[PDB]
């Protein structure tokens, strides 16, 4: 088996978690230690069901930028005897773009799902749902309901978290490592 495809069923089976929350179903990113990020319309509570257990939320931490705007990532620390595989190493220390991006899926109902997006690139401001959002990046794919905390990837880096589309484009919040330190 080739590179591309055994980082990606790595971070599969290490770093991305079927969870769901009041709002219904996510993908979720643990990225060292007990610290996760999902999307902040997924408003997790005090817990959060992972896969097959309820765990407790000790910390949540909605991320905005200088100008207060959104960023759509919330930062939770998990009560678990779990420490993530660490994979802040593959987070650029800024938003970077992708050229044949995967966005990498794992929900209930979609569960280890590989979905091509191509070409990743800067868009900045986004409306969603009525909330501005910056720092957002955008890929030509009709992304759909259910694949929101989707892990865009790309060459063994870990550039966005899936948060948003159009029914023809998808949109996804900008990581880098400064979040996660
Ligand atoms: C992922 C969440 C989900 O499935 O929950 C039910 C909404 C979802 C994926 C996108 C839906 C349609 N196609 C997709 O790729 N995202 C959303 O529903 C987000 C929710 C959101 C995000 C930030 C703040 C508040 C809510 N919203 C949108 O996709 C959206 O509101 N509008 C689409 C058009 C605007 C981007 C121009």
């Amino acid at each position: 088996m080739g590179p591309s495809l055994d980082f990606a069923l790595s971070l599969l089976r290490r770093n991305v978690r079927q969870v769901q929350t009041d709002q219904g179903h996510f993908t979720m990113l643990g990225v060292r230690d007990r610290l996760a990020v999902l999307p902040r319309h997924s408003q997790p509570g005090k817990t959060i069901w992972i896969e097959h257990k309820l765990v407790n939320i000790l910390d949540a931490v909605e991320l905005v930028d200088e100008q207060g705007v959104n960023l759509e990532l919330t930062l939770i620390t998990l009560d678990t005897n779990e420490k993530f595989r660490d994979i802040t190493k593959f987070i650029p220390e800024n938003i970077s773009t992708a050229s044949d991006a995967t966005l990498v899926i794992n929900t209930e109902h979609m569960p280890s799902m590989f979905v091509p997006v191509g070409d990743v690139v800067q868009y900045g401001f986004l409306n969603l749902s009525g909330k501005p959002t910056h720092r957002t990046m955008m890929y030509n794919f009709p992304t759909k309901a259910g694949q929101c905390g989707g892990v865009v990837t790309s060459v063994g880096k870990v550039i966005g978290i899936h948060i948003g589309g159009n029914g023809r484009q998808g949109f996804c919040a900008g990581l880098k490592r400064s979040y996660f330190a």
